[PDB]
């Protein structure tokens, strides 16, 4: 039994709900929140934005020091670092970003990423901003995900489709 409330189970490991992913995290306190990262760790806008701005700002100065000793992260790569004040780590997760022309096939690559986390609260990765289709997103975090995943999605109208749609 875990703290997460709320949610549509839609598989043996995978849940969903319409929730905003930072007020989720500031409830919960999930061992693992995924950000939707790029690979400079830059967070102006979307679900990084959003949990960045939730820091206060101090996700992003971390971030700065881990790609000033690291360097960028791989598109389907990713890091652990700080939770800060949403979670105990923040799992950084780079999906493709399709108006930027990267491959899709990397979106598998990414969610690969879960596996090493027994439970997550996330995104789905690549949408949003990011471009790729939620509902193909949500097929490869089935599809790849083997690890309990508690998925939030802002948009309501989106959860709807999602749900409606799932096979
Ligand atoms: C498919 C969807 N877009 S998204 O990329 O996952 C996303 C973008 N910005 C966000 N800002 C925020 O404050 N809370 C969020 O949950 C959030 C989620 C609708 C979820």
């Amino acid at each position: 039994v875990n703290s997460f409330s709320g949610y549509l189970k839609l598989t043996d490991n995978v849940y969903i709900k319409n929730a905003d992913i930072v007020e989720e995290a500031k409830k919960v306190k999930p061992t693992v929140v995924v950000n939707a990262a790029n690979v400079y760790l830059k967070h102006g806008g979307g679900v990084a934005g959003a949990l960045n701005k939730a820091t206060n700002n101090a996700m992003q100065v971390e971030s700065d020091d881990y790609i000033a000793t690291n360097g960028p992260l791989k598109v389907g790569g990713s890091c652990v670092l700080s939770g800060h004040n949403l979670a105990k780590h923040c799992l950084h997760v780079v999906g493709p970003n399709v108006n930027k022309g990267e491959d899709i096939q990397l979106l598998k690559s990414a969610y690969e990423n879960f596996n090493q986390h027994e439970v997550l609260l996330a995104p789905l990765l690549s949408a949003g901003i990011f471009g790729a289709d939620p509902i193909h997103s949500l097929r490869v975090c089935v599809d790849t995900v083997r690890t309990n995943v508690y998925l939030a999605v802002f948009d309501k109208n989106l959860y709807d489709k999602l749900v409606s749609s799932f096979l």
